[PDB]
């Protein structure tokens, strides 16, 4: 029984990578985002009034293992806000069935959520980021002692699979070379320490230290406005006008962008962030978590990442 489950993901235009999870007995299948940036799991309930219309609704009277809770919770995002109440039931993810407390969403905003191919979220975060300190699912599936190693990996594919999360190990057919691990700067968050950004073979941003949160939930690579407009400057630019847009003739032409992460240099070439829209955006993130950089999808695409709970580090390997 020393396990490894695999969940294959759908790639909704390099911006949304999502999966399927089953909730209850028997399972209601939901499409969800796996997010190292959040710590609560939520889905819309059949108690929902808006964009409830458009997504699968969780219905407790079809589950033999539901044990209601009812406590409120409002989960707030840089994009959304959602609220409901706490429910309890059985989640099934790639063949791990764990008993989870999760929020049954009763109010969803009609704009960001309407055009979201996903129904809810499973956060891959630390108990410390949990609203209500509801034991996040990974602490919980580790408690069950079924996995090979208390690590989970992610493959984000370029828009034949779309992507893939492996719990308990890593998938060698999808990375090449070897992992180099960087340690969490402080537990509670999946954040490492960055030593600069070479926006050339020369520019240098954060030639000091700056923080970098490894966030699966994020679609782009982000930095603070301040930081991001110096970087966009020394590159091609064209401020705003539906978000940092450059010349297409000189796309191939743009320089490399390198992150100095614990020793090695992680560089992405023009072809990894130029779509013409650029895959880099700004997002001043507030204390506690901000001010930080956010290596989201755009980064993962290029680097297969391993999040290690037993040693609280992050390893990366060349994706393939
Ligand atoms: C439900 O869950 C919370 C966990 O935050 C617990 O404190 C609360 O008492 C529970 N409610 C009941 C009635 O089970």
């Amino acid at each position: 029984g020393n396990t490894t489950s695999s969940v294959i993901l759908t790639n909704y235009m390099d911006t949304q990578y999502y999966g399927e999870i089953g909730i209850g007995t028997p399972p209601q299948t939901f499409k969800v985002v796996f997010d190292t940036g959040s710590s609560n799991v939520w889905v819309p309930s059949s108690k929902c009034s808006t964009a409830c219309v458009y997504h699968k609704l969780f219905d407790a009277s079809d589950s033999s293992s539901y044990k209601h809770n009812g406590t409120e919770l409002t989960l707030r995002y840089s994009t959304g806000t959602v609220s409901g109440f706490l429910s309890q039931d059985i989640i099934t993810v790639g063949g791990i069935t764990v008993t989870q407390m999760f929020g049954e969403v009763t109010e969803m905003p009609a704009l960001p959520f309407m055009l979201a191919e996903f129904d809810g979220v499973v956060g891959m975060g630390f108990i410390e980021q949990a609203i209500g300190r509801v034991t996040p699912i990974f602490d919980n599936i580790i408690s069950q002692g079924v996995l090979k190693e208390d690590v989970f990996s992610f493959y984000y594919n370029r828009d034949s699979l779309g992507g893939q999360i492996v719990l308990g190990g890593s998938d060698p057919q999808h990375y090449e070379g070897n992992f180099h691990y960087i340690n969490l700067i402080k537990t509670g968050v999946w954040q490492i320490q960055m030593k600069g950004v070479s926006v050339g073979s020369s520019t240098l941003l954060c030639e000091d230290g700056c923080l970098a949160l490894v966030d699966t939930g994020a679609s782009y690579i982000s930095g603070s406005t301040s930081s991001i407009e110096k970087l966009m400057e020394a590159l091609g630019a064209k401020k705003r006008l539906f978000d940092y847009v450059v010349k297409c003739n000189e796309g191939p032409t743009l320089p490399d962008i390198s992150f100095h992460l614990g020793g090695k240099e992680y560089t992405l070439t023009s072809a990894d962030y130029v779509f013409c829209t650029l895959a880099i955006h700004a997002m001043d993130i507030p204390p506690p978590t901000g001010p930080t950089w956010a290596l989201g999808a755009t980064f993962i695409r290029k680097f297969y990442t391993e999040f290690d709970r037993r040693n609280n580090r992050i390893g990366f390997a060349l994706a393939r």
